[PDB]
């Protein structure tokens, strides 16, 4: 609420405002980013060692290993680390290949492409937005309404958001055994394409994470300085987070976006590159508190827009991006809401990259007030109501609806 | 429109499609940057040697020598490089001591404050949003709207606007010669007061100078790399601007902005800094298309804010900041709508220091389009719709009518 009544052209001096505070709070701000910045170096040479050897950084488990209970405490551990892992065998790679053929038929036979340059402005920004797009603002395909549903991805979404440290103060934050969907778009990048991506970034809030007396708890132990008690896999305060409202406000607390392979993924032919350090944000968040940045500044943090981790501020972090690992169709892979990434630039493989795009979001009173009217745009085969009002799928053919669902569909679409 | 239509994030796509067709149509950017740097290297040394000299590098000039006909062309070449100008004696010190007072009872007896008070939320950044305040809503006291309207003021904002080359391809881009009205507000700075006003900053657009094809067209000498044709007073192109709609956007083409003084201002006492060197914009385009700045970056260019002028990203630019000459009641200072400038953070003088926003606005179709909406809100006693709709005065008493205006008010405002 403060957030959402604060206006775009008073955030410079809500900036420097909220600064003087921070750093009357915490005066020893330089030491203290120092330590924390020592921490993050440690992380960064063990990745950097890791890649080196031939080793992927990000963690890797199979879904058998993980539906039988026989991922380990190092395991665990090793995922809340590094703030992210790839899971195989999510979905049978058979089912996955006939997933991407009906995406593309579903695609083509509406005509997708067509509607898009119509609904394009005659901008020079307009046009190809709407020619050669890579994400595509289509939600309800039948191979999203079943992948979202499937048992095997609940039962990968309920071990991963039972990751986090769901109690505190004798309240449940949300309840890791219970899984809400959320419908979201898909991806097909292009092989020799360019890319349109951001470069590496946090979703979440921006400015917010310094502006919100709430995001600010989420942090608390970071601001007081006591920064080796901050714990990304706390769940405490995260739900209760404001954001500047804008159309990158997500409705639903995520514990992890996830991407869905619906093509082999590779590095260098389009795939994810991450930062796999869970805690990156303590060292982001102290430096927009140091000396050489300006009072009104936080590092280039800006409304309405992902939290930006740069060469110019962050030179430590981007040191540790990494390719994820080579995914098959029906692989999938998860990282936490604070962590570092970005789209590669560059594709050189020889045919398209495709993914769905389907996080883990546990029940929560925040999530279930979304889910009504998802499901009326579901209903409607409108845009869901976080996203650009496009609409596409009112009238395409073959649009998945509530018959599709299983009883879990229909559970975790609030369909009682 | 093209920047109407543009969401607030897909600024970030946008800058890196735009960055890399500047680079590519100007691929000695850097080259280009270094002999920008240089012209702007001699500007600043030369004000850097007035400040030492103990001359004040803003130029001054008396009001009756403007009405008189006898400001020298060395003078206003040196205004044109400066790109400000103080102008002393305006009004009449006894006028302007006494407008100062009425104000004050004007905002005493409505009980502005209190009311202030009420309009903020419980936010902790509205209520000293409502406290102390600084820039009052205010805009249709009977001093402001005297002012406005004064045949002295008029005689120095025709002045001022025939420094600009107004005609070009058989077009008059505005008429220099005829002057219409801006209602802006007035402010009052308490000695001992800190400040929450932004850093070195440019009104009229921050990220649109690159990417709108409008103002692009106004600084086409400066991104095809012909820096030494880019004249700041061109009028050429400068109606035509698209910005991305928000509380920053002022509806009118302004000249000149300008400052006049209701109390004596002085260095060290909450007077304006400026940053006298009127192409200081080519540096700044330039800057932020250096290879040290990220892709999709314009060195912190963002959205509905003023464009920052930063020690971080133009070092060089904050060597020449300079506070603008002492003023009495009835002086007041110009600078052109390019002009770096910035509120000086610290006040240790023994009285409030007020000042009211008049600037210099010529006849032109799109100054002349907000007239009519303006004029309803005059009418109304409602904040102009460049503002936020407080709408103080609505119910104060004391506040100025279309009675107060003379037969030159009357014009200026669009009345016939």
């Amino acid at each position: 609420n403060a957030m959402a009544s604060l206006h775009i052209d008073d955030i410079p001096a809500a900036i420097k405002a909220v600064k003087q505070q921070l750093r009357q709070a915490l005066p020893d701000y330089q030491q203290v980013f120092q330590a924390v910045e020592e921490n993050i170096r440690q992380q960064v040479m063990e990745i950097r060692r890791n890649l080196a050897e031939g080793k992927n950084p990000v963690p890797q488990l199979h879904a058998d290993d993980i539906i039988n209970g026989k991922v380990t405490e190092e395991q665990k551990a090793q995922i809340k680390q590094r703030g992210c892992c790839a899971i195989l065998g999510v979905f049978p790679q058979e089912k996955a290949t006939a997933w991407n053929r009906e995406i593309g038929d579903y695609l083509d036979r509406n005509n997708f492409v067509e509607r898009l340059k119509n609904a394009a402005e005659d901008n020079y920004f307009g046009t190809l937005a709407a020619s050669k797009p890579q994400i595509y603002g289509i939600y309800w395909s039948t191979p999203q309404v079943e992948a979202r549903q499937d048992k095997r991805m609940q039962a990968v979404q309920i071990f991963l958001n039972n990751l986090w440290q769901t109690e505190s103060n004798g309240k449940q934050h949300f309840d890791a055994n219970r899984v809400v969907t959320y419908a979201d778009r898909t991806r097909r990048r292009p092989p020799k394409s360019s890319s349109l991506g951001l470069s590496p970034h946090v979703d979440g809030g921006s400015i917010e994470r310094w502006l919100d007396e709430n995001f600010r708890h989420v942090y608390r132990h970071v601001f007081s300085g006591q920064w080796q008690k901050y714990d990304p896999f706390a769940a405490e305060g995260r739900p209760e987070v404001r954001e500047f409202p804008s159309p990158a406000v997500c409705s639903m607390f995520r514990t992890f976006q996830g991407w869905t392979a619906l093509t082999p993924q590779r590095t260098h032919a389009g795939t994810l590159n991450v930062i796999p350090i869970a805690n990156a944000m303590a060292y982001i968040l102290l430096r927009a508190l140091q000396d050489d940045v300006a009072d009104d500044d936080l590092c280039g943090a800006a409304p309405g827009r992902a939290l930006s981790a740069s060469e110019q501020w962050h030179p430590l972090l981007m040191e540790a991006i990494s390719p994820i690992p080579d995914l098959e169709a029906g692989d999938t892979v998860f990282w936490h809401c604070d962590v570092i990434h970005s789209v590669e630039n560059e594709h050189n493989g020889e045919f398209d990259s495709n993914v769905m795009y389907i996080a883990a979001a546990p029940w929560c009173e925040k999530n279930a007030a979304y889910l009504p009217r998802q499901l009326a745009s579901f209903i409607d085969g409108r845009s869901p109501p976080d996203f650009a009002a496009d609409d596409f799928e009112v009238d395409f053919i073959g649009r998945a609806t509530i018959k599709n669902l299983t009883e879990i569909g229909k559970q975790q679409l609030g369909i009682t």
